[PDB]
């Protein structure tokens, strides 16, 4: 059976009979009429809704943290996939892979029904990019989020609040190893690491970047993939985290993102090396200072630069100091947030060092990433 | 009838006649074919646009006030709502309860064709959240907006800059309360209250909070509910803004949203505790430091901490002054915008006091928030 | 031949045959059956998919610069353009008009399945706005970007940065003129213009706005469209980007958005009073200060105000030097970016003035926007 058509133009002067279908060749779409309106209420092709993605509460994340190392997905979750609808009526489970600590996972809904983690983020073991869709992920920490204000623990489970859809999800250029500090902006779970080109900005178990080992040079920015720059400044820190759509905290992110920490304390020692694991020497396991949002390293490891100038000055001369890229004249001091492994009580998640200007370099001034929250 | 039908992978080397309609049995749609192309073309089932929202002009907010207690939804608004297309092919009136002075109204679009809105932010009298889809809202303000540069007057009206949609909105967790100042960003029309977590930030005709009323511990952060900060610390306000998915205002923010207020004036008297409301011995009333924007109490009523640093710096010492979250060391100060009722020709929308450290607490510093905006 | 059709209601409880199609009545749609589904599967209109724009990949724009006068649209992009799915599975060039140094373009995908540029940014020539959707554009260049750090040329060119879609763009009120560093936030081209109000803040070969020639008064802040300001002042320069949903770089952004100009150089001469032109008695042509973003006189022109405050404080006493708004205490210096003409060896991605307060004006200080960046 083959229904009468017509272009669009024919169409247009064109009213069938009530109830009637027709063909718009044009279109290569039915037509459905209702015996008064000309042209009729022409119908949608499946492919200009392909990649609709329809949650219940678009406010919040599309997932929950069940358990440890069980989520689900959330009722009322409908998902385009393969040209099919994929929807969830109830909160359905999600079939989890082996989970191992501090790595990133990504979530698949799949055009079977099913919805998945895996740690690879191009396509779940057994499916591809074309049969599995990709519409968030979380990470797997290395200990609990803090429920108070001692830090959390070190028995590995799901972050709840790291937690990521395609609409709720990092303003920043990918996603993994952040978390969402009170419903308002995203930070880098852990310190930034030397290797962020291949690891991106927060990476568990890497070495820290800082003065006495300085990050990879941007390769947004002359860098070659294999170059670091020559210091820890703050103007390498914070055109390191531009490079990956960040920005270093400001005070009323800081403040926020450390919340949970165990304030007044530090990791005490000679050194921290490496995000989320023990100091050298130190008196202070890491996951003492675990923020509420299961931020690593919070507070009292090593200091993260800030996005905000102020306190003590520069010369009142023009001063170049700035590797090459001209002269500043009174220069303000650049934030530092957090304290260091040395710090004793002076440690905190407000704590906050203005003497040191953008141009200095020591082995305890590092860096964390954040960015704004975006709700789509 | 029954059309013949099939699997996708049977459609997939399957040809239909032109015109023909198949049904693909996975998917549970139609199929349209054109006697040329294999698999023909799937129809998209209408769960797939569940919570379209098109506008004609997405650059801009969906409703037009049409007098002070009336508004209307634009010529070309299309809305999906409980399975039905409803649209709007004429600017179209949006059916108005009783409005009430200092009160959110939220905009709904109804099954049945109809634009309504109700002080109700689940549905509006006589239908539920199916039959009734929440769009957008306004404030409903105890006065004018500023036509100048002498505040507005006490004649409650429809803030048309408080219009806001689910494509065209504040970037804060909730948009009640809030203002859209010079198309760039909003900013809470209100003075933070102390009873913010039941309130939100933004709420006509309440105790405003400052270093003598501190605002309810942030519940993100420790609170129960019930108790309130020990002060007023820029610290804590600056917390209960990052809880709401806010920020305090940077001098490039104040200075739009307060223009507009009476400057070089102040309020007058001893004290200025309630929202919206005269001062205590106020010698100008409420609504002389009402905004352009419709910003009340823009300036000249209470200070407002801001989200930039500088001006006086505190010792260069190590200071434990952040309610046990560690120490600071030069700090600078915290801005404090806008004036306060003391403040005689001082206040205005450059008022700026770079004096205070964030740890001070005075009965004349409070706070108001501002967020991003929105385009989607 | 006429469907069996009935409302929604009378569909509720009617399952039909598999494969049987029905007709709702209050919906105007086809209604698939499975026979086994009560209700069966309603299927979209149209209309409900109207402005549809989907992209195989969303992380990136839709558009590829192949040449310096030509560029494609991505294989796997879906447009809804008049009631048609028009769409490209391969890149597939855009069709070119005349193209002019300094000069922005809007893309437009037509209801005919071609892609093509024009300079009019409501219909290309041939089309209307009905028959052609502009879903982006381009800045095409008087120059190239800079390769590496040592400016740019003077080959008029498209820029690639420049690139922006309706998902992919500028969180400013207008993207023209605008380029993205780094993949992180927007940066206007040019530095602000005297007539922003008819140029927007980005115009190629206009008269640049300092302490000298200050720029139009801001028409959403009192401006009545002839007026100018009375001097330079910060102020007056954060209030037209604000205007504009802009803002004043910070340090962060300023090094980012520089990057690429030739380091530690100066325009020399006596002034620089057109963009993207040479300045007056210039020993250096303006394309030695173009930045890898193509940022053009991005260093070593004019100084630009930024958004942060810190550096030398003004008096500890309430000064009245806001233009009329309210006194300030001890007030912090507005930080200045980039070097002047004057600045030789000092200007730079990194120079920085922290002296001057935000009521200083001079022939020197300028001011270029930046912006977010949205993806959608
Ligand atoms: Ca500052
Ligand atoms: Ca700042």
């Amino acid at each position: 059976v083959q229904f009468r058509g017509g272009t669009t133009a024919q169409h247009a002067t064109f009213t069938g009979a009530a109830r009637e279908i027709t063909v718009d060749t044009d279109k290569n779409t039915v037509v459905v009429h209702d015996g008064a309106t000309a042209g009729g209420f022409p119908l949608a092709r499946h492919d200009l809704v392909k990649t609709a993605f329809i949650k219940a509460d678009k406010s919040a994340v599309a997932f929950t943290r069940t358990g440890n190392a069980t989520a689900s997905i959330k009722a009322g979750t409908i998902v385009e996939v393969n040209g099919k609808l994929v929807q969830f009526t109830a909160d359905t489970a999600i079939t989890m892979p082996a989970l191992t600590a501090g790595t990133d996972y990504a979530i698949y809904v799949c055009d079977d029904g099913t919805v998945r983690a895996d740690s690879n983020f191009s396509a779940p073991t057994g499916y591809t990019s074309t049969t599995a869709r990709k519409v968030g992920g979380f990470h797997y920490a290395p200990g609990s989020n803090a429920a108070a204000q001692a830090g959390g623990n070190t028995t590995a489970q799901i972050n709840e609040y790291s937690l990521w859809d395609i609409k709720f999800r990092p303003a920043a250029l990918d996603p993994r190893g952040m978390t969402l500090v009170a419903g308002a902006f995203w930070a880098d779970i852990y310190l930034l690491g030397v290797n962020h080109l291949t690891d991106g900005t927060s990476k568990y178990n890497v070495t820290i970047a800082d003065g006495s080992a300085s990050p990879k040079k941007s390769t947004k920015f002359g860098g070659d993939g294999s170059a670091a720059y020559s210091d820890g400044a703050w103007y390498n820190f914070a055109e390191v985290m531009t490079h990956h759509g960040k920005r270093l905290p400001n005070y009323n992110e800081f403040q926020a993102l450390a919340f949970g920490t165990t304030e007044a304390t530090s990791s005490g020692g000679t050194d921290v090396p490496t995000t989320g694991v023990n100091g050298t020497g130190a008196t202070s396991a890491w996951n003492i200072f675990t923020s509420k949002w299961g931020v690593v390293q919070a507070s009292g490891c090593l200091w993260t630069w800030g996005n905000e100038f102020g306190g003590v000055n520069g010369a009142s001369e023009y001063t170049a100091n700035t590797g090459g890229r001209g002269s500043v004249y009174a220069q303000p001091a650049a934030a530092l947030f957090g304290g260091a492994w040395n710090g004793t009580s002076l440690s905190g998640s407000r704590a906050a060092l203005w003497y040191s200007g953008p141009s200095f370099s020591f082995a305890f001034f590092g860096a964390r990433g954040v960015c704004d929250h975006l709700i789509l």
